[PDB]
């Protein structure tokens, strides 16, 4: 249908983020929503293309578990307006604040993580960029998966990449696969409450290593009371080899079911 | 764009509640969902048209106070699927199992509540049935407004109507003013915490007493610690005469401003 908000409709208050490609501003339009603007007056022949590109995607998203759309705005300088999300990102909780979850809680997250994902691939759509700062614990409580990067379109987010992606496959190394596997890494923070390669300060080096296969998340750094189910889970997501990484519905199965057998 | 879901992937669960005109059943689509369909194998000149129109108009609602519509199914037997909401009605809450909400809470009930309408509203879009009945609380905090009615398409919620429409004016009473009037008894429930007229038992009495304008609700009722300004914000609300009844952009400030200047 039509999701264009008429200009002079949308309030844009407190800035959020700014960033090498658009900001994000807190606004109001039928209540709290969030704006992410290019701010760049001079809508590039490139830039109003990924606009029609992230556009296009969430107009085809509708799921609890997927940050919810509103509309957009090519009215006076593009905008895309998206529910406001209470709460931090999964990263910021794990990293930044140390937030201490319980084992339900955090095998909670992760359910509706995967379930998020099991929506977009089913939809034929490929995240690219998934990692626990795109994973938002909306009220602290129901995960909002979306992109809220604002460096990218030179940036990178190297820990959540799969080996084929880190290294340079055929034009496209990106695949349901790929997303496993940074769902893999997403999984490692969880359970261990760290990112990965926290003792190696050589971003090249990792990137080479990962990409050769000489490096790979620290399992053993898990939590003690983390399930096997889940250890191992982790562990077919981060499989080097492109092929023998798990699609998500049965990715889904997995923790759905560790999950019934839990709470006691 | 397209939402149709294709058969065989819908897995309707346990039976939800039963009407005169369709089912409601908790299903399995990538995650919990609801599932309301016809049941009825004979697809009716006006059930198909009523189909056509509930899936035209949840399809053009992106709100997070608005139920969220997954998508529709014509293939196998006609239904529409919606996220699935954890908690009980606003009515439920209220006058079944007597929750005692606090004074913030309700007001909050009631912003969200009024964030949604003017979302509907401004949308082009009259509910004609807003009841607190339609009104849910997901997981008792977020209001979610859609149509949890299967009786009608002989039932009524005469207490949420505005005289115009109790009377007959000239073929659709129903408009901006008669949801606000609806929206007003709602306030009326939140603030006393019962239903209208609950003095009097015969609905004849009633439809005939309030049409006339010889009945109103009783403001006497609402909670000594309910704020002024709201109280006022009911009785505007309630107006018998339509025009006098304010419109959700201006409701939805009224109660954004009496709520900054509550907690201390
Ligand atoms: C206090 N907390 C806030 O800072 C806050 C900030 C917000 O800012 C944002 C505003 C808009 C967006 N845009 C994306 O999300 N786009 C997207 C692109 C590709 C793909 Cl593939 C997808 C996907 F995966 F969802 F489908 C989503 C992201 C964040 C929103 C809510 N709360
Ligand atoms: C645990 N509690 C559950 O029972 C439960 C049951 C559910 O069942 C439902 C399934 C489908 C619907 N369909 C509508 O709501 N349609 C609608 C029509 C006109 C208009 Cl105007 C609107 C409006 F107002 F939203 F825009 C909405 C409603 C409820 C969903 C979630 N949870
Ligand atoms: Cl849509």
């Amino acid at each position: 249908d039509d999701w264009e908000i008429p200009d002079g409709q949308i309030t844009v208050g407190q800035r959020i983020g700014s960033g090498s490609f658009g900001t994000v501003y807190k606004g109001k339009w039928h209540g709290d929503v969030a704006v992410k603007m290019l701010n760049v007056t001079a809508p590039t022949p490139q830039q109003l293309q990924a606009f029609k590109n992230e556009v296009g995607v969430l107009r085809k998203t509708r799921h609890v578990n997927i940050l919810l759309f509103m509309g957009y705005s090519t009215a006076p300088q593009l905008a895309i307006v998206t529910q406001w999300c209470e709460g931090s990102s999964l990263y910021h909780h794990l990293h930044i604040i140390e937030t201490k979850f319980e084992m339900i809680k955090l095998i909670d997250i992760a359910r509706q993580t995967a379930q998020g994902m099991d929506y977009l691939h089913a939809k034929s759509i490929i995240h690219r960029d998934l990692k626990s700062n795109n994973i938002f614990l909306h009220e602290d409580l129901t995960v909002k998966i979306g992109d809220f990067g604002l460096a990218t379109v030179l940036s990178g987010s190297i820990l959540w990449m799969a080996p084929e992606v880190i290294r340079m496959q055929d034009k496209n190394p990106y695949s349901f696969q790929s997303d496993v596997y940074a769902f893999g890494i997403v999984l490692y923070e969880l359970m261990t409450g760290q990112l990965p390669y926290s003792n190696i300060n050589n971003r090249d080096q990792i990137i080479f290593m990962v990409g050769r296969g000489y490096l790979s998340p620290d399992l053993s750094k898990v939590r003690s009371n983390c399930p096997k189910a889940m250890k191992r889970l982790m562990a077919e997501c981060l499989k080097k080899k492109r092929d023998e990484r798990p699609l998500f519905p049965q990715i889904l199965a997995s923790i759905e079911l560790l999950a019934r057998s839990l709470p006691k």
